[PDB]
C-alpha cells in the first residue's frame, strides 16, 4: 500500500477489475494476464499507465475496427438460418435488423439519414421482440437489456458525438441476435 | 478477423516501449498472444474494458500531472489540468530524445485545439516530466 508508487494505480484501478471480469470467462487467461501485469509493473513502476495511454492514443485503429465489424455484419445475411411459419417469420426480422444495423456508419455522418435508421431499426426491433413473443427467456432479457443500452449509447451519442460506442452497442446487439437464434436452433 | 486488433493495438504498443524495459514486453507479449490463441476475441474485450474506464483513467493522468509538481517547470506543468477549462488562462499558461520530445510536445498542443482531447495534451506533458526525469538521472 504505503510501499506501492502512485504511477501503478492503473494496474489495480483498470486492469485488476478487468482481470476480475475475465476470472469467470477464462481463469487461466486472467490469472497468466494478471502475472504478466504484476511482474512488469514491479520490475517498471509505471508501465502499466504507459500502455493504457498507448491504447488510448491508438483509439483511431479500435473505431476502426469495430465499424469494419459492423460493416461486415452485412455478410452474416443468412448465416444461423434455422421450417415453420413463425421461423420464417423470425428469420426474416432478425435478418432485416441485423441488415438495418449493419448500414448505421453510412447514415451516421448525415443527421436526417441516422435518424431515420433510428426509426426503421426502432422498427426492426419490436417486431423482432413481437416475433419472438410467438415463439414464445434469458436471452430475451439479454436482448432487451442490450436494446435499451444501445438507446442509451445512442443518447450518450447525441451529447458526445463518439460513433464508436453506438459502432459497440450495435455489434453487441447483432451478437446478441445470433445467440438468440443459435438458442432457437 | 476478430484476433486483429492483438497485432493491430497490442504488438505495437508493446513495441514501442521496448527502450525502457525488454523482457517485460516479452513476457506480457507471450500472455496476450498464449491467452487470445486459447480464446479468440479475448484481447478486443480487453481493448474495450480498457477504453470504457475512460473516465478514471483521465482522472488519474490528471492526478499524475499534479503530482509533477514535488522545478518552475513541473510547477507550471502540473497546473495543466486545472487551467484548461478556461481559454484566456489556458493560454497564459500556455505561454509560461528530451527536446524531440519537448517538440513532440509542441505539436500535441498545436494538435489539442483542433481536437479538444485534453488527454493527449496530459500525456505529452507527463511524458515531457518522464524526459525531464530521464535526463536529470543522466
Amino acid at each position: 500500500a504505503e510501499t506501492t508508487s502512485m504511477v501503478s494505480m492503473p494496474l489495480y484501478a483498470v486492469m485488476y477489475p478487468v482481470f476480475n471480469e475475465l476470472e469467470r470467462v477464462n481463469l487461466s487467461a486472467a490469472q497468466t494476464l494478471r502475472a504478466a501485469f504484476i511482474k512488469a509493473e514491479k520490475e517498471n513502476p509505471g508501465l502499466t499507465q504507459d500502455i493504457i495511454m498507448k491504447i488510448l492514443e491508438k483509439k483511431s485503429v479500435e473505431v476502426n475496427f469495430t465499424e469494419s465489424l459492423l460493416r461486415m455484419a452485412a455478410d452474416d445475411v443468412e448465416e444461423y438460418m434455422i421450417p415453420e411459419p413463425e421461423f420464417q417469420d423470425l428469420n426474416e426480422k432478425a435478418r432485416a435488423l441485423k441488415q438495418i444495423l449493419s448500414k448505421i456508419p453510412d447514415e451516421i455522418n448525415d443527421r436526417v439519414r441516422f435518424l431515420q435508421t433510428i426509426k426503421d431499426i426502432a422498427s426492426a426491433i419490436k417486431e423482432l421482440l413481437d416475433t419472438v413473443n410467438n415463439v414464445f427467456e434469458h436471452q430475451k432479457k439479454e436482448f432487451v437489456k442490450y436494446s435499451k443500452s444501445f438507446s442509451d449509447t445512442l443518447k450518450t451519442y447525441f451529447k458526445d458525438g463518439k460513433a464508436i460506442n453506438v459502432f459497440v452497442s450495435a455489434n453487441r446487439l447483432i451478437h446478441q441476435t445470433n445467440l438468440i437464434l443459435q438458442t432457437f436452433k
